[PDB]
């Protein structure tokens, strides 16, 4: 029968992922400044309720850029230690976090980083579809907890929303009064 694992396709796509992440970190950071300005325009007008909803995107994007930097590290590690993948059949204990986390992250980010799907499919070819499915749910228990947190699809805590609006309002010198209850219960 045979193996679907194509080591060189994994190696190429790991590098492509790193470059794509470096590009998206910069682009997203720049876009985030524009978005903060738009929130300040909301506050100046003084569409408080609308700002509280819309600012959730900025929070998610800020967390995403930090997740991308983590993923960049893991790709670079696998490239550096690539011999351990291709020359040995068992998953190296020290690479388990990097491999599992890349497989977990792929579905979450593939819409913007297409080559991450290829990286994960190849890691699944190498380490089994069964292992891959346990990674995508973190049933495997080795996916990086900080990374998963940054990519959480949970609505941000009210206090975080308030803290972001407070800071944007300061930076643009526009009025804003935080939800006092939210601030108190923090």
């Amino acid at each position: 029968l045979g193996s679907g694992f194509k080591a060189e396709r994994l190696r190429v796509n790991l590098r492509l992922v790193i470059n794509r992440l470096k590009l998206l970190e910069k682009k997203k950071t720049e876009l985030a400044q524009k978005a903060r300005k738009e929130i300040a325009d909301y506050l100046a007008a003084g569409k408080d309720e609308r700002a509280r909803i819309r600012v959730e995107h900025i929070i998610r994007e800020d967390y995403l850029v930090e997740a991308m930097e983590i993923l960049e590290l893991y790709c670079d590690l696998l490239l550096a230690r690539f011999g351990l993948i291709q020359s040995m059949k068992e998953l190296d204990s020290g690479l388990a976090e990097s491999v599992s986390t890349l497989i977990w992250a792929a579905p979450r980010l593939q819409s913007e980083v297409a080559e991450l799907k290829i990286v994960a499919d190849q890691l699944c070819a190498k380490y089994s579809k069964e292992y891959g499915k346990l990674c995508r749910t973190n049933q495997i228990g080795t996916v990086n907890d900080r990374l998963m947190h940054k990519l959480s699809v949970e609505a941000p805590p009210k206090i975080l929303v308030e803290r972001y609006l407070i800071e944007i309002a300061k930076n643009y010198n526009v009025p804003y009064e935080p939800d006092s209850v939210v601030m108190a219960e923090a």
